[PDB]
């Protein structure tokens, strides 16, 4: 299996899946190190960010626990394809990345914080993680190169 992948069972059907513990990406399929990888993201902050302010609103007072709602519910529509991730990014993202669609552009290690850095480079080119935790928030993280 390839870095971080786990295989494990569903609780609700009893269906093999495979989870990766360091994107913390679920999928059914069995799944299958670059210098830079180029990403976009959607970030959802909450009380307890390092910056609780974006410029959708000056003070952030969500919890932590609700910036995770937002964030699975985001991921459910992105997966079934409701809506898709660069329009949620720039309606939503808590970050000055959403005018840009969420796009970062490329870096390599050593740059981004440490939790979203390994994120990165643990997904395939075109994979979403799931939900990333870092001082800012909560990020989707989405590979484009």
């Amino acid at each position: 299996l390839p870095p971080g992948w786990e295989k494990a069972m569903s609780r609700s059907s009893g269906r093999v899946y495979y989870f990766n513990h360091i994107t913390n990406a679920s999928q059914w399929e069995r799944p299958s190190e670059p210098a830079r990888v180029r990403c976009s993201h959607l970030l959802v902050k909450h009380s307890q960010s390092r910056r609780p302010s974006s410029w959708r609103q000056e003070k952030i007072t969500r919890t932590k626990e609700e910036a995770l709602e937002l964030i699975n519910g985001y991921i459910q529509k992105i997966k079934s394809g409701e809506e898709d991730f660069e329009s949620l990014a720039s309606q939503f993202s808590d970050c000055s990345s959403a005018k840009a669609r969420g796009d970062l552009g490329a870096f390599s290690r050593g740059q981004m914080q440490k939790p979203f850095e390994d994120a990165s480079f643990a997904l395939r080119t075109g994979e979403m993680s799931g939900p990333v935790f870092t001082d800012s928030g909560i990020h989707i993280i989405l590979r484009t190169e």
